[PDB]
C-alpha cells in the first residue's frame, strides 16, 4: 500500500497508523507527500493505491474512471454522519471515504467582543463602536469568493442545481435575488467605509492577529498562527443574514483508492479498520489538526472543543461544495462580479447578471471540449489500407529489397553516406571529415563492441506483408528496402520506461552506473532507417486506445485484438538541398543572435516569457527587440524560424504522413497563427555536444522532432541518443531525425567526448503548448496582428522609463505591463480560448494518436 496526503496534513501519524497495520497484518504501509498533488494524481493514475484529497476534485477523478467503488456495510456508514457520505458519491456510487469536514467559521477577539454578533445587520453599528477606539470590526479575504459567498448564498443562490444525485450544470444561482441581496450587503459595507475593498487574506490575517479588528473569516487551517499571538479568541457560528444562515463551502477531507490498484480489499480493511477509528484518527490528529471529522465517535471527543463544534455547526448550516470541474466556471465568474461590484467597475446587479450567463456559458463550453477530446484521441488515419493495398505494396516492398541487397553486394557492404553500416557492431566512438564548407560526414567507426541483441519485449518484423500493413495503417512509408519495423509490446514498454527513470533518479539524475547498465543492453542502430509500433492488448494503461474503433485484418495473427500505434522513428535524411537550407537557417539565426539562453539550452521560436513583463507577442526578447532595430527588414528573422520549421517539417512529413494529419487534428484555428509556418513546431532548441538525462518530457505535443549536424572533423566518443524502453541507441550521422513519442517514451543523451574541433549541433523542435495557450489567448483579447504594434509600443514605454528614471522605474512599468497582460490571457483562458486540444483530465496533449484496432477471426 502506497498513499498520496498533501503536505500540511500530519503524514507521520498516518504513517504510524500504517505501523500499527503492518503489526496485524504483514502488509507494509509507505506514506508519501508528493508535491503539486492536486494535478499529480490525475496525470499519473490515468497511466499511490490510496489518495487523500478534498471531495470535490474526487468527481472529477470518478469521470475519469481514476476511482475504486466503495462498498461498506450499512453498520460501517452509521459510524460516520450521513452528509459526508453524499459528499463522496458520485453518480450514484461511493467513490472516497470521508475523514475530516471543514468550512468557515466566524473568529472573534474575546476581549474587542465578548458577545459576537448573531446577525450581520449589528455588524455596521459595530463597526461605529469600535472605529472610536481606532478598530475595526470585521476583516476577511473579499478578493475570493469562497471567502465571501457564505453571506452571498445566505438567502438564496447556489452554484449548480442539485437534483437527483446529479448536478444542473445549465441552472446557475448567481442571479437571483437572495444573492443580489447578499452582495448589495457586501457592497454597502464597503461604501459605508465599514470594510475596505482591497482587503486580502494576508491583510485580514495580519489585523486580526495584531488585535486591529474584532472579527474575522477563515476556517480551521488559520487557527495556528492566531495559537501564537497575544489575542483571546473564540469561533463561533457566522452571522445570519435576513435570518437565514449564512452558507458557506463544506470540503470533505477524503480517502480514495486508485481503480488501478491490485489492492482494493486490503486498503478497505486499513481504512475502514485502522484510520476510521478513535486511535486512528487522533494519532493523525496529535501529528496536525484535522478540525472536525466524519466519524461521530471521535467528533463527540473533539467537540468538547467549541472551535471544532463550531466548524460543524457551520458546516452543517452550509452547503457542500459540488463536486464537478464546472466549479472553475462558477468561481472565475463570480470572483470577477464580486471584485467589479465591489470597485463599482459594476453595479451588484449588473455583475451577478453577467456572472450567471458568463459561468452558464463556460460550463457548457467545457462540456462541448470534454466531448470533442475524445474524437482527438479516437480519430482514424485517412484510409489507405486495405488487402489488396498491403499485398501490392508488399511487392513493391519486396522488390525494394532485393535491389538494395544488390546494391550492397556490389558496394562491398552497407553505407550510410559515407558511414560504413555493419549492425553486428555497436558504434561507441566514431570520426567526421569536414573535406569543404558542407556539413562534416561521418566517415570512419573508431571504437566498438558487439551489438546487443533486441530485448525481448522488442521484435524486428521480418514479413513484407506486416511491414505493408503497418505501413499503411499508421501512415508510416520509410525508404523501400531499407528500413526495419519493430513491434514493441507496450506493458514492457511502460514497465521498462519505470526502470529508465528508476536508473536516472538512483545516479543522481545524471548519467551514472545504472544509466550505463541499461545503456550496455542497447542495441545500436547507427546508419538505420527504423520505425517502432507499439501494440496494445485489449483488456476484454499507459496508452488509451479504442476498441470500439474500426478493425482491420493482419494478415499476422500475432496482432489480433490488439491496437498499433506509432512511438518513434529514425530518419537518415541524404544530404542535400534541404540539408543546406536547415543547416543555413541555423548558422543565420546564430549569427544574427536570436538564440536565447535558457535552463545550459539555447531556444529560439514563438515562445511567450512571462517572466518578461513587457512582452506581449511571440518570441523571444532578442526577437521582439530584432523587429523594431532592424533596418532593413522587420520580419527577417520570422521569415527565417518558419522556413527552418517548414523544410524540417517537411523532410519528416514525406517519411511520416500521420504528422500533417495530427498537426491538424490538435492546432485550434486560434493556435495556427502561433506555430512557425504550417507545422506542429512552435519552439527549436539547439545545443552544442551536450548530453541530457534520461527523462520524459511532460508539456510536449504528441511527437517531438530531434536533428543532429556536423561542423568540424574529428572524432566523438559517447553522444547516442538513447531509447532504452525501445532498448535501442544510436549515433547520429550525417543527419539523423528521429521523431518521438517525448511524453511517453524515455530518452536521453550521454555525455560526449571529442578530439578535435568536432562539434554536434542537436536541435529538438517541438509544441509548448503553455505558450500556443497563452498567445492564441492574447490574440482573442487584442487581435493577432496588434501584438507586434503593442509590442512595439510597450519597448518605447519601458525604455523611456529606464532612460528617464533608472532601471527599478523601468521595472516597475514592466510589471503594470505584466498584470495588465495577465489580466487578459485569464479572461480569455476562461471563455475557453485554446491554441491546442488538451485532455481536460491531464492538461497535456493525449499520450498517443491514431491508433489502428486488429482483428483476425477465424
Ligand atoms: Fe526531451
Amino acid at each position: 500500500l502506497v498513499i498520496w496526503i498533501n503536505g500540511d496534513k500530519g503524514y507521520n501519524g498516518l504513517a504510524e497508523v500504517g505501523k500499527k497495520f503492518e503489526k496485524d497484518t504483514g502488509i507494509k504501509v509507505t506514506v508519501e507527500h508528493p508535491d503539486k498533488l492536486e494535478e499529480k494524481f490525475p496525470q499519473v493514475a490515468a497511466t499511490p493505491d490510496i489518495i487523500f484529497w478534498a471531495h470535490d476534485r474526487f468527481g472529477g477523478y470518478a469521470q475519469s474512471g481514476l476511482l475504486a467503488e466503495i462498498t461498506p456495510a450499512a453498520a460501517f456508514q452509521d459510524k460516520l454522519y450521513p452528509f459526508t457520505w453524499d459528499a463522496v458519491r458520485y453518480n450514484g456510487k461511493l467513490i472516497a471515504y470521508p475523514i475530516a469536514v471543514e468550512a468557515l467559521s466566524l473568529i472573534y477577539n474575546k476581549d474587542l467582543l465578548p458577545n459576537p454578533p448573531k446577525t450581520w445587520e449589528e455588524i455596521p453599528a459595530l463597526d461605529k463602536e469600535l472605529k472610536a477606539k481606532g478598530k475595526s470590526a470585521l476583516m476577511f479575504n473579499l478578493q475570493e469568493p469562497y471567502f465571501t459567498w457564505p453571506l452571498i448564498a445566505a438567502d438564496g443562490g447556489y452554484a449548480f442545481k442539485y437534483a437527483a444525485g446529479k448536478y444542473d450544470i445549465k441552472d446557475v444561482g448567481v442571479d437571483n435575488a437572495g444573492a443580489k441581496a447578499g452582495l448589495t450587503f457586501l457592497v454597502d459595507l464597503i461604501k459605508n467605509k465599514h470594510m475596505n475593498a482591497d482587503t486580502d487574506y494576508s491583510i485580514a490575517e495580519a489585523a486580526f492577529n495584531k488585535g486591529e479588528t474584532a472579527m474575522t473569516i477563515n476556517g480551521p487551517w488559520a487557527w495556528s498562527n492566531i495559537d501564537t499571538s497575544a489575542v483571546n479568541y473564540g469561533v463561533t457560528v457566522l452571522p445570519t443574514f435576513k435570518g437565514q444562515p449564512s452558507k458557506p463551502f463544506v470540503g470533505v477531507l477524503s480517502a480514495g483508492i486508485n481503480a488501478a490498484s491490485p489492492n482494493k480489499e486490503l486498503a478497505k480493511e486499513f481504512l475502514e479498520n485502522y484510520l476510521l477509528t478513535d486511535e486512528g484518527l487522533e494519532a493523525v490528529n496529535k501529528d496536525k489538526p484535522l478540525g472536525a471529522v466524519a466519524l461521530k465517535s471521535y467528533e463527540e471527543e473533539l467537540a468538547k472543543d467549541p472551535r471544532i463544534a463550531a466548524t460543524m455547526e457551520n458546516a452543517q448550516k452550509g452547503e457542500i461544495m459540488p463536486n464537478i470541474p464546472q466549479m472553475s466556471a462558477f468561481w472565475y465568474a463570480v470572483r470577477t462580479a464580486v471584485i467589479n461590484a465591489a470597485s463599482g467597475r459594476q453595479t451588484v446587479d449588473a455583475a451577478l447578471a453577467a456572472a450567471q450567463t458568463n459561468a452558464a456559458r463556460a460550463a457548457a463550453m467545457s462540456v462541448a471540449l470534454a466531448s470533442e477530446y475524445q474524437l482527438v484521441q479516437n480519430a482514424q488515419l485517412p484510409q489507405r489500407w486495405s488487402q489488396s493495398a498491403r499485398k501490392s505494396l508488399a511487392i513493391l516492398e519486396a522488390t525494394a529489397r532485393k535491389e538494395a541487397t544488390a546494391q550492397m553486394e556490389a558496394a562491398g557492404g552497407s553505407f550510410c553516406g559515407q558511414f560504413p553500416v555493419d549492425p553486428a557492431f555497436k558504434v561507441l566512438s566514431l570520426e567526421y571529415s569536414a573535406p569543404n564548407p558542407d556539413i562534416a560526414r561521418a566517415i570512419r567507426r573508431v571504437d566498438s563492441v558487439p551489438n546487443p541483441p533486441l530485448p525481448s519485449h522488442v521484435v524486428a518484423i521480418q514479413s513484407t506483408a506486416v511491414d505493408a500493413d503497418l505501413s499503411l495503417a499508421m501512415g508510416v512509408s520509410l525508404t523501400p528496402g531499407r528500413h526495419t519495423s519493430y513491434l514493441v509490446d507496450a506493458r514492457a514498454l511502460q514497465q521498462s520506461n519505470s526502470a529508465a527513470v528508476a536508473a536516472r533518479k538512483a545516479d543522481g539524475d545524471k548519467w551514472g552506473p545504472a544509466c550505463d547498465e541499461m545503456f550496455r543492453g542497447c542495441r545500436c542502430v547507427t546508419g538505420q532507417e527504423v520505425v517502432f509500433y507499439t501494440a496494445v492488448k485489449e483488456p476484454a494503461s499507459l496508452f488509451k486506445p479504442s476498441f470500439d474503433g474500426p478493425a482491420f485484418r493482419p494478415s499476422w495473427g500475432e496482432l489480433s485484438g490488439k491496437a498499433t500505434g506509432v512511438v518513434a522513428c529514425v530518419l537518415q535524411v541524404p544530404i542535400g538541398k534541404e540539408t543546406d537550407i536547415i543547416c543555413a537557417e541555423y548558422d543565420n539565426l546564430v549569427s544574427k543572435g536570436q538564440f536565447a539562453t535558457v535552463d545550459t539550452v539555447n531556444m529560439t521560436g514563438n515562445a511567450l516569457i512571462q517572466n518578461d513583463g513587457k512582452a506581449i507577442s511571440k518570441g523571444y526578447a532578442v526577437a521582439h527587440r530584432a523587429r523594431v532595430t532592424s533596418n532593413v527588414y522587420g520580419k527577417a528573422n520570422d521569415v527565417s524560424l518558419q522556413r527552418l520549421a517548414e523544410t524540417v517539417w517537411s523532410v519528416v512529413e514525406k517519411r511520416l504522413s500521420f504528422m500533417p494529419a495530427y498537426r491538424d487534428l490538435v492546432i485550434t484555428e486560434q493556435g495556427k497563427p502561433f506555430m512557425l509556418g504550417a507545422t506542429a513546431t512552435n519552439i527549436i532548441s539547439l545545443t552544442e555536444n551536450q548530453g541530457v538525462m534520461l527523462h520524459l518530457d511532460t508539456d510536449d505535443g504528441v511527437w517531438t522532432i530531434i536533428l543532429w549536424f556536423h561542423r568540424h572533423s574529428g572524432i566523438i566518443a559517447g553522444g547516442e541518443f538513447v531509447l532504452p524502453s525501445l532498448g535501442i541507441s544510436f549515433q547520429p550521422l550525417d543527419f539523423t531525425i528521429v521523431v518521438f513519442a517525448a511524453n511517453t517514451i524515455v530518452h536521453g543523451t550521454r555525455p560526449l567526448q571529442t578530439t578535435g574541433k568536432i562539434i554536434r549541433w542537436g536541435s529538438s523542435h517541438f509544441l509548448r503548448f503553455k505558450d500556443v495557450n497563452a498567445l492564441a489567448q492574447l490574440g482573442a483579447a487584442y487581435g493577432v496582428d496588434e501584438l507586434d504594434a503593442k509590442q512595439r509600443d510597450q519597448l518605447e514605454e519601458v525604455d523611456a522609463a529606464n532612460s528617464k528614471d533608472g532601471v527599478g522605474a523601468a521595472r516597475r512599468v514592466a510589471s503594470c505591463m505584466a498584470a495588465e497582460r495577465k489580466a487578459a490571457i485569464e479572461a480569455q483562458k476562461a471563455a475557453c480560448v485554446r491554441g491546442v486540444v488538451m485532455n481536460p483530465c491531464t492538461g497535456r496533449m493525449p499520450s498517443l494518436l491514431f491508433w489502428q484496432v486488429w482483428r483476425k477471426p477465424p
